[PDB]
């Protein structure tokens, strides 16, 4: 009873109640800025607005302020739910099910859809477990403090955090607000089906012996010996134990009893598992790579299996994109840098390969990636977070970035200037002179901090997100795939909708609500760095006007409709842009 | 690395060499059964044959004996496996890969079957680890011995053994064929959302008190009061461990957060996962009630939920059942028995009844019921085991068929006829004299023996798989809904496809190439048996005529095509007959004897 009481003991009635107040908070908010229904206003009271079922005979009422980019920052306190002329406690599923048609809920979909919810209703109940952490005492921690302190997650979807597949056991051990530390498998993995790919630099035995020491790279080696296996026939596969434990083992058993895999033990560093779940940073030797795993658990839209097809390309592509970077004056004064995914390794399993396609997840159940860790280029005074903590808000209203604001000393808008060179420029440099779009969102962006200010950004997350929009474009034959047909009056959303109407809406409409910067004097800043880019760079003016940055609107182009419509596959990945649904557009605040 | 390589040590590359070959073994055997492919005679040599793959190119060659019931006997040993003109190793991956178009399996199915295959595959590998057991051993250890010590599972399904959705550590742990000690864990469920109900006799506060005794009832009490909750406003529901970890816990999340339900902790009493895997008997208390759970991994064709709608009715009409069997002599001349589903609790999830249809898993997640044990009924000098066990040959090729003939001293004809009316006589009559069908397969099938006699039949698994088959039978409210339109020519097949097709096939197959009991010789036995029953009631000769068990043929019924056209959900069950796939006619080995 202790071990199976306690798993649950974050799943409290006054706990789940505060978790659904603020989910549906979030869904009004967000289903409201996505056109799925429009607030009308109330009856009494000016600001109150409310939203109907279905059916109409249920009524949710709320106050919001409105903010730029169709914001809508609903207050939690104020939702009320009626029906009958009754109130009603607030109950995120049945707001899903009273609302399943208005929100294009599928018979098929809704149940599962309803899992995730219910998931990351109970991942609020367990982070309001834990202790109260201002944004002061999160940047006293440090860069995990930051990482697993986060609560929110991408601000835009609503049903963000279900990882499915957990049990509530493996959601304690695994998740990353938990920061409880994971011991990785190692797999020996037959050369006939397993193929590691280096990066520039990179050599497997010296990689090996440095990821894992001397003394444990022996011990593998006597396991594999003590089988009657030669090692040289075999390379190393770290995973994540959930996939060993309730995939590997079992639909690869085959692999495994005819030592196609060969599983060698636990790793003797303790690892963290980043926001991304499936990525894990190295605690004991802050230093040493991260490790990305393959990861079949749905999260957001997506099954985090990792390809082995895939891994053959893309220590190169960091290569490419490093090299880049390193050659251009404009970035290199920006001080930008990728992480790199460094080596990577794959399984190809031919039985699946036979009785799948080529998108399926089973070709996607063993892989893994080693990737650069921001640590070591750390100077003297700096420190490191997650771009998505400048959203985060503690228990008191205060945002680490207006933490930040003030420890520094600076002028807000000044603060926000360097921000802007250091994370926002770099955007733009890549979208006028190469055509290139990553996807910057918090999770992918890490900065680097001196005195309260950002001194610049690294970006993450290269090879499978990364897109030159040119279908022509000359480049390297292992580079070639990233290029992608994206219609012309799409190409400017990787600034418009992945940073304005992601993140800038949230930031800008956070400073302000804080009572730290008003949203005229963000959106001036920001367009004050954008001419400020433009007018340095007359050779590009023919694109600045193709891609007008200025122009009075641009689409809207909505999140969570992908993930309602497709609960599995969000978007294609061979045709992402075939799947947007822009519903009308937005006024843009640059327009001034 | 101790516990990681423990739980993976019984996959070696020996076991699974000869996993592969027992399960393509039985694949060209079954799906020759079945029609799905004819193997054609191999120029040379009297029973060689030969199946190609989809493409032709790849052939397995093989000898088999042939049996009554078009039974291919296929020599495990004898199978090659040749492609390109060069011999490759068995495997039965690569087997339905490459037979997925003559098998029928679809695109989005091959890669689950194929899961399927290799979950069944690595139990048996777990069973190659275990100690050999002789069919004499298994009768030594008893009846949980013989129950978890059944290797094949189900005779006719080739990817009978799935159990998705159990990791390899779940696999140990709950596994029948592990026999590993389980214990419950004990939910409190609001009455605004369970219900409990009990058969006559029964009272929901001793029931539990029996079950559980007075301590852990007030230790389960006092969680409930520590809470500041009044345990009147609960009820109690076991949960299989996997349940409540992966499926309660999570799924149910808002139940749990908000009191609807309450995790009580641990039972003191250890049990034992049957054959069914869901349904548990109580190690330490061999006379209190098995717990039939509900369980969301996917096995054999279903997923092995437990439907909170159906528990209301299931007391009342296994009480009803009883009674039957209770007035009828012809019934109790054969000492038939059921083991009552007694009593059975039900959670509806309101949210997820709204969110899905009547046939949705969401609505099968949480629901239990307690069955009677056979163990006190037991006489002196009685032992019980599941009828599978019959179909269970060891490691020196002997059947516990085979060693409770030799144990008996008895003629196998005679030993046979004694089997035949304590399980197949109750059959016959329910058929004729009630319209009543059952499932009596080998793991719904528990034997009372004797001096290696088998003394009489113990039927379970009921109000969930009985019908009536007439629309319009007269019955009590709480009953009508076992009622069923059968087709006309299809209602025998309850006796030539569940029982003759499906199980005495094994069985007459087995002894005969065990050289116990010639083929003839077992279905004289069971022709004598159907007329020393029919002619004991000429009261019912026009049914006799109408339903004629000596008709010289009926249809083949295929078992796997079934599982291969749906994974998920073999059947219907609002209308069973319409999924089922008839391909020709067997010859009724009934019909000359
Ligand atoms: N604030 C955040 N913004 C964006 N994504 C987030 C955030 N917090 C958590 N995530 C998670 O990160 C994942 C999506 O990000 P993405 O595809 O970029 O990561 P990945 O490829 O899985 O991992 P990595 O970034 O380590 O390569 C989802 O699992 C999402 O829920
Ligand atoms: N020899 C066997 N014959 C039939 N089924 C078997 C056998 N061995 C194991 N099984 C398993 O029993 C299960 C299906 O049987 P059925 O639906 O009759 O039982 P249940 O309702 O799950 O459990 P119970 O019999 O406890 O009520 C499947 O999981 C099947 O694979
Ligand atoms: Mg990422
Ligand atoms: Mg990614
Ligand atoms: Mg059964
Ligand atoms: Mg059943």
């Amino acid at each position: 009873h202790m071990s199976l009481t306690d798993a649950v003991a974050h799943l409290s009635p006054e706990r789940w109640e505060e978790a659904n107040r603020l989910l549906v908070r979030k869904a009004l908010a967000e289903f409201a800025h996505e056109r799925l229904f429009t607030p009308e206003p109330a009856d009494g009271q000016d600001g109150r607005y409310v939203v109907r079922s279905d059916d109409g005979l249920t009524s949710y009422r709320f106050t919001a302020v409105r903010r730029a980019l169709d914001h809508w920052q609903v207050d939690a306190g104020s939702i009320t739910r009626t029906r009958d002329g009754a109130e009603l406690p607030l109950a995120a599923l049945d707001f899903f099910i009273e609302l399943r048609h208005t929100l294009g809920l599928s018979d098929e979909i809704l149940p599962v859809y309803l899992e995730e919810i219910s998931s990351t209703l109970s991942g609020t109940c367990y982070k309001l477990t834990k202790p109260q952490v201002t944004a002061a005492g999160l940047l006293e921690g440090g860069f995990q403090a930051l990482e697993s302190g986060m609560t929110e997650g991408h601000p835009c979807f609503v049903a963000n955090n279900g990882r499915l597949g957990f049990g509530v056991d493996e959601y304690l051990a695994y998740a990353p607000e938990t920061a409880h530390p994971v011991r990785l498998v190692w797999l020996a993995a037959h050369r006939s089906r397993a193929a590691f790919t280096a990066g520039a630099g990179i050599d497997y035995a010296s990689f090996v012996r440095q990821e894992l020491g001397e003394e444990t790279v022996e011990r593998f080696d006597g396991v594999l010996r003590g089988r009657g296996l030669d090692p040289a026939d075999y390379l190393l596969i770290p995973v994540h134990p959930w996939q060993w434990w309730n995939k590997l083992s079992v639909t690869f058993a085959a692999e495994v009893a005819r030592q196609n895999l060969v599983c060698l033990g636990e790793s003797d560093d303790e690892y963290l598992a980043q926001q991304s779940i499936r990525t894990f940073f190295n605690a004991t030797h802050p230093e040493k790579h991260y490790v990305k795993t393959a990861l079949s658990v749905l999260n957001m839209g997506f099954m985090r299996g990792l390809s082995a097809a895939y891994m053959e390309a893309t220590p190169a592509i960091n290569d490419w994109l490093d090299r880049l970077i390193d050659n251009d004056p404009v970035l290199k004064s920006t001080g930008l840098s990728i992480i790199r995914e460094r080596a990577a390794v794959g399984y190809r399993h031919l039985e699946y390969e036979a009785a799948t396609d080529r998108y399926s997840p089973y070709r996607k159940m063993l892989a893994a990636l080693w990737r650069e860790s921001p640590v070591p280029a750390l100077r003297d005074g700096e420190s490191l977070t997650t771009m998505a903590a400048l959203v985060h808000v503690d228990h008191e209203g205060r945002s680490v970035a207006g933490e930040l604001i003030a420890r520094s000393g600076l002028a807000p808008t000044a603060w926000l200037r360097h921000y802007l060179r250091a994370y926002y420029t770099p955007l733009l440099h890549s979208f006028y002179a190469y055509d290139l779009a990553f996807m910057p969102h918090g999770e992918n962006t890490i900065l680097v901090l001196k005195d309260g200010v950002v001194q610049r950004a690294v970006y993450k997350d290269i090879a499978e997100e990364i897109v030159v929009m040119d279908p022509d474009a000359v480049l390297p034959p292992e580079v070639r795939r990233v290029r992608a047909e994206v219609p012309e009056d799409m190409k400017l959303l990787s600034i418009f909708t992945d940073v304005f109407d992601c993140f800038f809406r949230f930031l800008a409409a956070g400073l302000a609500t804080e009572e730290v910067l008003a949203e005229d004097d963000f959106w001036r800043t920001v367009a004050e760095v954008t001419r400020e880019y433009q007018e340095a760079h007359p050779e590009l003016d023919d694109r600045f006007r193709q891609y007008d940055l200025f122009a009075p609107e641009f689409a809207l182009s909505c999140l969570n409709r992908l993930q309602l419509r497709d609960n599995r596959q969000m978007v294609d990945l061979a045709d992402p842009s075939a799947a947007l649904q822009l519903v009308g557009t937005l006024r843009n605040p640059l327009a001034g």
